[PDB]
């Protein structure tokens, strides 16, 4: 049976804490953003704010928007398909790497960054937290909640003032103007 | 590509904290413990101490011991094979799943709790974490660093001086008495 939360009518994430659960594939709380489905497993509430653990998964697609985060750190851990992970560090310089599952990619805070998902249907696992608490509900809040199971039909575009108000509730950085030169 | 750190001779997690890096799969800092092989590709050194990155994975096998972390949350996140998940919740219920890849475990402070691989080179993507600080060193602590790539060829098993110490620097309790009940 299912819990009502602070985030969700239905959810598998239990509203109170230390209380374990489990969650089948797929079952987390869900959010679109473009054409990618993000799914949490366990938020802030869940770990007194301090880790969080989420998929993200979608289309062969190009590349999300160049952003940073002030106060969070990042893994990107590949579990299918495969993604190309950009990143910039704090002397400039940028890097590029392909991941297959199994890979693993890591961005410290202040570090541009930025992924392309290269197959149809690549997931990504993630954690993104720091000393300024925890990101997951990030997602759902520039995109939009989903109940439903898959990808999106239709990719989910934020209108531009969701990319205004979003940063002043979550920590993220927007740089559109960033060109990766590393191909 | 690769470091001399803290922890070993050849890595490839960078020792400076604030390092974008990359990880191609298996080639995180491994340990050995009983049958298992824990693979850490991020730790506290690389988070400010908020949250670490891992994956265990090992051999068709019993039931791991009983224990609970005072401080600590812990994620179970299955990428191969099946492992059943045991917990006993804050009220003293004990429950039991079959955890297939994709599926989702959680296990709050001052759980008991234990998991049983159940297919052989079955896999968890760990983060084990709280305000207590990060736990990903203690596999090595309670256990022994590898080298090698691959499954133990034997098994590691810990002096019983070492089940009493270890708990003095890292945020475990064992339950050596503890009887699982679920099936
Ligand atoms: O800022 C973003 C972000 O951080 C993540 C992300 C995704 C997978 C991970 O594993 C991870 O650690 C982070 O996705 C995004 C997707 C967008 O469309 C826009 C974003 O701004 C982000
Ligand atoms: O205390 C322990 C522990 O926490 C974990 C663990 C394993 C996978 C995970 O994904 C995770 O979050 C935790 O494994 C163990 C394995 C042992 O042989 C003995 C232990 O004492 C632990
Ligand atoms: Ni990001
Ligand atoms: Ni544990």
């Amino acid at each position: 049976i299912e819990y009502a939360t602070r985030h969700r009518a239905r959810s598998f994430i239990p509203p109170e804490p230390g209380k374990p659960y489990f969650i089948e594939k797929g079952l987390g709380d869900r959010a679109h953003l473009f054409g990618d489905l993000i799914t949490i497993y366990a938020g802030g509430e869940q770990t007194e704010n301090t880790f969080n653990f989420f998929t993200c998964e979608g289309p062969k697609g190009e590349v999300i928007p160049a952003h940073s985060h002030a106060d969070t750190y990042e893994v990107f851990y590949i579990t299918q398909g495969a993604v190309r992970l950009f990143v910039e560090d704090l002397e400039g310089e940028q890097h590029e790497k392909l991941l297959t599952p199994g890979d693993f990619g890591f961005v410290p805070k202040n570090c541009v960054h930025a992924y392309r998902m290269e197959r149809h249907h690549s997931q990504v696992v993630g954690v993104a937290a720091g000393p300024g608490g925890t990101f997951e509900r990030f997602f759902e809040s520039l995109g939009t909640p989903a109940e439903e199971l898959g990808l999106p039909v239709r990719p989910f575009v934020p209108e531009p003032e969701k990319f205004r108000t979003v940063p002043e509730q979550y920590d993220v950085r927007f740089r559109p103007d960033h060109q990766w030169h590393t191909g």
